């Protein structure tokens, strides 16, 4: 059974849409958008957003399982991508695109979500990622990587000696930073502090995006 | 393994009784009762009634899971729906009858649960119904689909804003219309409003059917 | 210490507006509005609505604890008028006007909450009247009392067996009539059933009031 | 403030019917009925069977705050006689009658509950009895005292093992003898063991009584 | 993989000890005592009691998903025996002795938990037995059958109103009668009602058995 | 009984010191402090900072019933203010003071916590506030009043609508603006935007406090 | 009405005995036993032992409102205690006397519980002690006081981490010391660490004394 | 699908590192390490320390799960092993080294967790070591077995009995003697009692071990 998008490249099904992928067993397919248009296919996709619609604050079980649909915007879940990387080696890559018409990316060599551990939930799915290569946007993920999971949730406790205030986010966090993809969706600016979808290295603090896009390969 | 009636139909078992189909893998198989004499055999049955006996009130996690007998009445479940509707592609088939004598239908072309949800639970189980096909009855769920699942413990607050008064039944809902095929079992007619088993173009608001039936049909 | 606006209109306070009574000891007083202008003083109120501004769905603990403001709309909670009946007897008047100019009221020379209960919250605060006089409003609480207090969150059992659907309504019911003046706030008609603030007697099933108010006077 | 029925016979008040006492402070009283017929008055009522009306199963928190009616049956409350016995001494009487036409009652010389215990609900409201009066009906009482009391859903852990099944009564218990006068209501006389209302001493454990009144005076 | 003792006794293993079946998938076994030594082999054990041991109080959860040793007494679980008689027709016997050395036995043609249920769990994994053959015992299961399986923590709700008293015992309860091999341990006779091993037809209900043992067979 | 510091005033005690007030009855007294120096006496005090020391975060029972040791930093709690102001008319005085040396103070002539609420908890302690006269501070509270009081786990759903982000705040909150002098101790200045003692008139939104004060008074 | 024992001096009852004292209001008073004899009178009683009986292993509910008996052993309980030395002054004394015969004692000039706090519970009923005068025992507690009341199902956070093991004692605990009067009861000599009732002053860690006995005296 | 390190050693993968395993069925295998280099390969690892790092105090569930990382310390997890020893036989090795450079080892013939049990979860996971083999660390493990696994949440009752204090470990206990190898991480010698990593045999209850290593091998 096809485990991921690769499979789906054989047989010859080399074209774009939603298809069927098999992570835990023949049993209980999970639908996934694969783009096979940009380098040379594969690129199973695992985020999604060009507008408001689907809500990202959601849950600790939320994030865990999956949200979304796959047509439009959703998220794959924490299980899924962990049972995914145990069994093969992957490659990240992730693109986005600002209000005008602007682009850029960046590539990451490496990615995985609890190497090692016995009971990923336990560990609490952290990141890991290596071999920066630019493509216009810069490096913003590999001062995390290390870090576990977080949401508004579950933690509210270590953040509040360190740091000030609620985290109310869901991603990688390592210190008071609080600019990820998972934030609200807003306009092109915003006066507030980041909240929207940030990507520092690329446009700051005070700007939110339009499009993202993260995706894995094998390699 | 057989997966529904049609696979049935085959091996040379045509024939009016309970089966057995594998919808959730190999193992913990389900009885169920596949109708084989009316237009072409397999017309796989989720929904039964011809008198009082079962009660139909419930909640969520019985119309998850599925209730009743497979000889008398029953509910098949809307996970295992879902995971059949998920594989192949269906055709939904309504069928009902008066109390005095008289009989009818409808067909509707295409029919499936939460068509490209990541997690199906997380969406609802809404409906999706096109291609209505007359055959006496008017169409009653075109106006629908689109719209999630919802029962008397569930939501109960979206509706006492748009609306007054509690729901109480079981069925996708798109206004303040309450009347659906899983209501009380009442006499020929009452005098309250639609609160039996009511199929609004055929009768009206007034009058509680007798038999009801819903089959679906790999088209 | 004045127990209520009887006391309240000794000691020269012959007047209309907020004061202070002491149902449950020297301590933690109350506030409530005692309407000296209409026959002969008196008249304390337990009741009062004239546009929508304040939601009456509320749940079990509301009603008995109470809710509103004095100068508005409120309920004062049926622990205090039971620990105000429970000490003298008492007389109830209800009046109350639709949207045109039109008035009413009724009389009743008996009014009590579990008379002679060792506990009152496990009888459920009945209601007791007895001695109609008419007014140009009707009889309409003598069919009930011996019926105990009910909410939407409470009962649902018995509801479903006798009659269908659910009662989400707060007042003395004794059948499946759904009529009282807890009801939400419609405006001068609607098309629905009993389900905004109805007098069955006076207007009918189908004309939601204006202004309620429910006083007691000793007697 | 009258304390119990004893200073309700002064002031001139001596007669049969309901009144109120203060046990708790001077706010908050309580409905209670007084036997001034018998011997010499005074004889405050804490329980009342005639018919099968009110039902006797309960729980602990019914037992400890009280249920019923103060004209009809009833049972006053351990936290309220325990408030009152802590006070002053009291002393016990019990009058029972069988269906036919026959009566017979058993008196004792002390009274009290949980006598000298910080807190009352800790030890389990005991009972203390002394000084045994015969007058036609034995001693029932005697061989308990000492005992806490136990219900159907507090304690059910204890008497699994000493005896078999579950005892589901409300009294003083201390063997595998479980009958008492807070049981079912039967008709004159059942096969099976004793689960009615049973004094052993004058029927036996196969004939449920017709009235029971239990009533405690001052010494 | 061997699903019963039945695939057992083939691959020349016709001996008698504790071997492995799979009942719910390749995965997960359970072991179980195969006893080829009575008449022809196979009667796979689902019960067993020689002496007190292993308590059988227990709860809903412990008879659904089962407990013991397999090599002394232990209880096979209602959710495995279910599974086990969805796919293939078995038989029932019950075999059993007294203190002496005295013997008996009965035999059923026809055995099943919930033949056709849509969800076992929901129905209450009713009984079902047909076509008694005696062997010196009697038929004391035929009465029953229809009825639901039952425990001390379910139910306590029905049993009250038709009988009286707490059932606390764990068999498929038909009326007022508590006589079930699922009962305490006692010795050769006891002075109190049913509450210990209990075979009505054979001794009576004064009198607890030594052994028991209850098997099923394919057909 | 003592109500405030008024009556401390009298019976010759006009000293500055920890002294007891009786707010809810002749038992249960409060220890609290009145700083008998600044213009005339009394001047009811329930809030203090100096240092660091005891941690405002807290929650809505610890901002219910009070915190804090009465001769260092303390909360008197909302429902002594409320049931002290419900009695008698009142007047506010703040006092504050940077870090360096400075010093200022505003004043308001009308002070009340839920003026006319049959329920004040139901309400959520309201703040009102009117009359205000200038000391070189600012008006900051004039803004609000007419806002409940909320925290970081009662309400935390209404604020990530209109703004983003969560609160982590306790005070009367009217729109994003989340200033107040119940937040963290910071240093003299800090970069990240309003989270410590913050008075947005005087100073701004980038500097915490280093004392602050409130009073009461009767008018 | 009298607060403590020294309102029982006074009256002419300078005996031995449980009276009745009014620690929280005019009404539900508690029974204490005075000690009447050794230098002066008073010496109210908060705490005995002489032999195994009550269990003292107990909880925070049960520490916080008391248990036992009063003419046996018992234990006050910290509301009642913190409720008496609110409103006066009190001085401590303890005393203690092993297997033998032996004798000494210990006396301190302070006691107090939560001084000046608010809300006494919140802070957590530190202690507080000054002024030792050695009667022969020792000074084993001015090295605590400041600490707050601990117990096993409270806090066993902090105690694994600058210690090892669980506390499972009821005191106030300022280190990594195991040593208090509500222990359990061993015989005259241990093996295992300081577990019993131990005096480490006097006798040391391996030594579980016979009786204890703390009372308090207004000076 | 390999099941554990012994059907790794074939297919010619002799080597030392992380590998995949297959307890549960074909999907979602576990990282475990194996330890190819001793005395023939094979030797699965579910147990390793050699510094602080992971704390071992947990709960039940965390024990039932798993927690820690394959290449550092961590701790496979009772459901996997009692899942490993139930379908093959095997054999327990124990190797251990003191701080200063000293090591020493232990063997065990049989080795299995709840063998014949139809729940394994309901027996509590018991222990069953025979067959020593001496290597110069004595036995420690053959005094045990037969005793079920306890944590400091699960039980906490039965040693109050017989012991005093709270265990606050997990391993299988048998009498007050709470020494064992997943305790806290101490230095080379400590003066409290056994609360490290302590082998009684080799050193004593004084002497807390440095790395610590249990292995098991098919036989
Ligand atoms: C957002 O995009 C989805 C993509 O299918 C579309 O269905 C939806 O209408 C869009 N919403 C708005 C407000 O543009
Ligand atoms: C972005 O591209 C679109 C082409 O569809 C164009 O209409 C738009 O003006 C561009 N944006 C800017 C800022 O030029
Ligand atoms: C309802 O139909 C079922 C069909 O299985 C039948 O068994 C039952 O007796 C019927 N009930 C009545 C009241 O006719
Ligand atoms: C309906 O058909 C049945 C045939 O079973 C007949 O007995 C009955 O009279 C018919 N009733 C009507 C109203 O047509
Ligand atoms: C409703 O009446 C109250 C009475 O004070 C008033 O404050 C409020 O503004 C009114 N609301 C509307 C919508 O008229
Ligand atoms: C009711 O009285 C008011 C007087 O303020 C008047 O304006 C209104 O027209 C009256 N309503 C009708 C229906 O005449
Ligand atoms: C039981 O006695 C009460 C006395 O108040 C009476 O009201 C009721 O009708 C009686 N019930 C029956 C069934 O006789
Ligand atoms: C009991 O006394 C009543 C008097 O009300 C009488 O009618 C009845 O016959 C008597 N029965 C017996 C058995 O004495
Ligand atoms: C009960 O029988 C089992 C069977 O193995 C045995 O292990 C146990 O010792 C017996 N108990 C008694 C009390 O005879
Ligand atoms: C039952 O059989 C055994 C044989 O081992 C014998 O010892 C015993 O006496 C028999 N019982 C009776 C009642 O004879
Ligand atoms: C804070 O102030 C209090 C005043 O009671 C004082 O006891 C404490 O030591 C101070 N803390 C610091 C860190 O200065
Ligand atoms: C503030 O006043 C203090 C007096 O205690 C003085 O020591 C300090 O230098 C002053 N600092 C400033 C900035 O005025
Ligand atoms: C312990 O002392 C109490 C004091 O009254 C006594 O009642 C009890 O019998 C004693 N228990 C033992 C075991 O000596
Ligand atoms: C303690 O005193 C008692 C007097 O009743 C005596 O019997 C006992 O021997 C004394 N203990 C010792 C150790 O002498
Ligand atoms: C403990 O050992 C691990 C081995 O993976 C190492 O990463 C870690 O740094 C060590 N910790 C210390 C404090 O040496
Ligand atoms: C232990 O062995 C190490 C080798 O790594 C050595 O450096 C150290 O001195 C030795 N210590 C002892 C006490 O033998
Ligand atoms: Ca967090
Ligand atoms: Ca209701
Ligand atoms: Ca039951
Ligand atoms: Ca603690």
């Amino acid at each position: 059974q096809p485990l991921d998008c690769d499979d789906i490249y054989a047989q010859g099904y080399q074209s774009d849409g939603v298809y069927l992928i098999y992570p835990s067993g023949p049993s209980v397919p999970v639908p996934v958008f694969c783009d096979m248009t940009t380098e040379g296919g594969k690129w199973t996709v695992f985020q999604k957003r060009f507008n408001g619609s689907v809500s990202f604050f959601r849950g600790w079980n939320d994030y865990k399982l999956g949200f979304g649909r796959a047509d439009g915007e959703y998220w794959l879940g924490l299980q899924n991508m962990h049972l995914l990387t145990l069994k093969q080696k992957y490659e990240l890559r992730v693109d986005l695109e600002d209000f005008e018409n602007n682009t850029a990316y960046a590539k990451y060599a490496d990615f995985s979500i609890s190497p090692n551990a016995v009971s990923a939930e336990e560990d609490g799915y952290t990141l890991f990622v290596a071999g920066f290569e630019d493509g216009g946007a810069g490096d913003s993920l590999s001062y995390h990587s290390g870090q576990k999971f977080s949401t508004f949730d579950r933690d509210q406790d270590l953040f509040v000696q360190n740091c000030a205030a609620l985290s109310s986010g869901a991603f990688w966090f390592r210190s008071c930073h609080f600019a990820n993809l998972n934030g609200f969706y807003l306009g092109g600016s915003h006066l507030s502090y980041a909240n929207g979808i940030n990507w520092a290295q690329w446009k700051g603090f005070y700007y939110s995006l339009k499009r993202t896009e993260m995706k894995i390969r094998r390699a």
